[PDB]
This record gives C-alpha cells, structure tokens and sequence, in this order.
C-alpha cells in the first residue's frame, strides 16, 4: 500500500485528544509513506509498555470509536496518503464488521489491521472486506512460523505487518530472523515494527528489506510528554530517523 523505503507513523487515536491527532498527522504527512491511526482499547495486551499507556490515555480523556473516522475524514480534506486503522476485535464484533468497515470506507480508510482477529473468523472478516473495498493488513511476530506466514500472505490485500515485543537500544536478532524468513515468503509488501529509536535502525530495516518501517513508539512516548504540543518534537524525531 506503500512506496518501498517508507517510514510509517502510528499513533493512537485521541491520544490526548482527536483534535491534536489531526494535528500530528498533517505534521508527518509531509514524511509518511503511509499512516497507522490505532483505535485505543482497554486490554492491548498485544501491545508493548509505551503505546498501552497511549490507550489508556486516551480512553481515560474520553475516546469514542468513531471519532477516529472523524480524524481520517478530516485528514482527508488535505491529503491522500494511505491510511490503515489499527484495532482490537473487540469493537468491531460488538458494532458489527460490516457495518464497521463500510462506515472506515466512507471516511477515507484504505486497509484495517484486527491485531486479534480470532483465526475462527479470519475467513469471513476478510471476505467482508474485500467486499466493502477495505484492504487487510495481518500480524506476525517472531513467534510465527513459516507455515503461518504462508497463509497470512495469502488473505493479506494490503500488506504484511511484522513485529517484535522484544524492545531494544537494539533490534534483536529474533526481529531481524523474523523480517529474513516473511521477505523470503511473502509476495505482499512487508511493513516492520520493530520499535526503532534511531536512524540506523531504519537504514539497517530497510537495507535488510522491509519494504516500510512504522515508526510508532518513538512518537507516542513523546505524545505521552509533550501531550498536544507534541507536533513541533515529532517533526524532529521523524527528520532524526530520516537523517534530514
């Protein structure tokens, strides 16, 4: 869904508030390949330290699920960049999948990314949004065999979305073990989420043939310090990881 060599920013919607998200995603777009705009739940527990907090921060200052789609129509009036909405299954079962991803396609949403999506309703999730012209963005972490990553490519639309609960300030081995094995087997594009912090992570992730780095953690822990004047540090720590 993206230019290879992209740099891909997560941040959690209404983290501290939809309005200063907005904010921030006109401030990287300039920079984006592509956007991951996360849809904040009370148990992201596939989630690392950093960005559950950004969660919890934002359910706490009263998220409601729509008011993403409100963040993405808005942005919508000035750019085009792709844009993926990460979430739990959660809320999606509970308003309704199709409802859910015809209501993301009208307001400018391009893939969806269900980090526990239960393997039992794989099928039907992806058939109903190929339907509704979602594209789909699947998970995989080092823990993922080669067999499994065989099938997540094959029901994946947009692109493969790889991580690491690891940490760091270095990429471990079993992250860079897991992005060698998915190039070596996926047909889609790879995206990493490795947590980087620093430019060589993302010269040696793209070097080592991620398609796209998502740059996630490094903004929300300035999220959680600067809260809405966050931008102008963004921008920097973005540029930082650019080597501009």
């Amino acid at each position: 869904m993206f230019k290879d060599g992209s740099l891909i920013p997560y941040l959690t919607a209404g983290d501290p508030d939809k309005q200063s998200t907005l904010n921030f995603l006109l401030a990287l777009d300039e920079y984006a390949g592509a956007i991951e705009l996360g849809i904040p739940f009370s148990d992201p527990i596939a989630d690392g330290k950093t960005i559950q907090e950004s969660h919890y921060r934002a359910l706490k200052n009263g998220f409601k699920l729509r008011e993403a789609f409100w963040i993405v129509k808005e942005f919508r009036r000035h750019s085009s960049t792709p844009i993926v909405l990460m979430t739990y299954y959660n809320p999606i079962y509970r308003a309704g999948v199709r409802n859910f991803l015809a209501e993301a396609k009208a307001s400018g949403v391009n893939g969806i990314l269900v980090v526990d999506l239960p393997v039992f309703h794989a099928k039907e999730f992806t058939e109903i949004a190929r339907e509704e012209g979602i594209k789909t963005v699947f998970l995989a972490a080092p823990n993922t065999p080669d067999e499994r990553l065989k099938v997540i490519d094959d029901m994946t639309t947009g692109f493969v979305y790889l991580v690491s609960l690891y940490g760091t300030e270095e990429i471990p081995k079993t992250a860079y073990d897991l992005l060698r094995r998915a190039k070596r087997i996926c047909r889609n594009k790879v995206a990493v989420g490795f947590g980087v912090s620093k430019r060589e992570h993302v010269v040696s992730l793209l070097k080592e043939g991620a398609n796209g780095v998502v740059v996630g953690s490094a903004l929300v822990k300035i999220i959680g310090e600067k809260g809405r004047e966050a931008t102008e540090f963004l921008k920097k720590k973005v540029e930082e990881l650019l080597g501009i």
